């Protein structure tokens, strides 16, 4: 399904495309060059200005370790 499961032996990451296909309308965000694979992007990323940065910025999306990776 929609849902995009990453790797991380430390626990999957669900996230919730679909779900963040409605919060963020704005496909951009997200994607840069455009909707699909993303260059540059990684770990540190999601830990900061790519997940958790929005996290962290918009106070809504998990900004804990025990609220990404759930074994
Ligand atoms: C908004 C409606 C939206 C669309 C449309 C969209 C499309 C899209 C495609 C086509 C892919 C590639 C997968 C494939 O080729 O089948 C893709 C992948 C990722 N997306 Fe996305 N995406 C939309 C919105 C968003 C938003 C708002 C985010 C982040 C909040 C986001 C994230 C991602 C990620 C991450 C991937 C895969 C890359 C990875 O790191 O594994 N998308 N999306
Ligand atoms: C980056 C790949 C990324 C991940 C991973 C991620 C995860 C995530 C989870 C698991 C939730 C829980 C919400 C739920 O009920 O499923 C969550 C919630 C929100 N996030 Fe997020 N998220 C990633 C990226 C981003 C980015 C880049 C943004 C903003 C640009 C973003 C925002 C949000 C929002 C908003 C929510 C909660 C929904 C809402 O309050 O509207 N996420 N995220
Ligand atoms: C909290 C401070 C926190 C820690 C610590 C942590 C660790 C961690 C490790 C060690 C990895 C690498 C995977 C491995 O060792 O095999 C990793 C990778 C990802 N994480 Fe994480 N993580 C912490 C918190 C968070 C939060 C709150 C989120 C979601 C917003 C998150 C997400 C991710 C993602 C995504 C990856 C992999 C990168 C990818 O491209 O998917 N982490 N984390």
């Amino acid at each position: 399904a929609d849902d995009i499961v990453l790797k991380a032996k430390n626990g999957d990451v669900k996230l919730p495309h679909k779900a963040h296909q409605k919060a963020v309308p704005d496909c951009k965000k997200c994607h840069e060059k455009g909707p699909g694979k993303i260059e540059g992007f990684g770990k540190e990323m999601a830990h900061g200005k790519g997940c958790k940065g929005c996290h962290e910025e918009m106070k809504k999306g998990p900004t804990k370790c025990g609220e990404c990776h759930k074994k």
